[PDB]
C-alpha cells in the first residue's frame, strides 16, 4: 500500500524520510541542486493544515525512488520546516500552473 499517492505514484515513509533527509542537509549545506534550485521556500497560500510551523522548503520526490540531483524533478515534493519537521507531501500533478493539492 502506499503512505502517499501523488497522482498516480506511490511513496512509502521510507521513501519521504530518504527525501527529506537529503533536501534538509542541503539546506544546513546552504547549497541547491537543479536549474530551479532546490530546497528553495514553500509558501503556502493554499492554507494547507500543516500541523507544523512555518519557514517551509520544498524539495522534488521522485518516483523512481531515487534522491533528486538535478535533471527534472517531476511534480511531487516534500515539504520540511527549519526544524527538520515533515510538513506534508505535494504535488503539482492535478493543479493548474504553479500550484499543489496534497498527496493522499
Ligand atoms: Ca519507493
Amino acid at each position: 500500500a502506499c503512505d502517499y499517492t501523488c497522482g498516480s505514484n506511490c511513496y512509502s515513509s521510507s521513501d519521504v524520510s530518504t527525501a527529506q533527509a537529503a533536501g534538509y542537509k542541503l539546506h544546513e549545506d546552504g547549497e541547491t541542486v537543479g536549474s530551479n534550485s532546490y530546497p528553495h521556500k514553500y509558501n503556502n497560500y493554499e492554507g494547507f493544515d500543516f500541523s507544523v510551523s512555518s519557514p517551509y522548503y520544498e524539495w522534488p520526490i521522485l518516483s523512481s525512488g531515487d534522491v533528486y540531483s538535478g535533471g527534472s524533478p517531476g511534480a511531487d515534493r516534500v515539504v520540511f520546516n527549519e526544524n527538520n519537521q515533515l510538513a506534508g507531501v505535494i504535488t503539482h500533478t492535478g493543479a493548474s500552473g504553479n500550484n499543489f493539492v496534497e498527496c493522499t
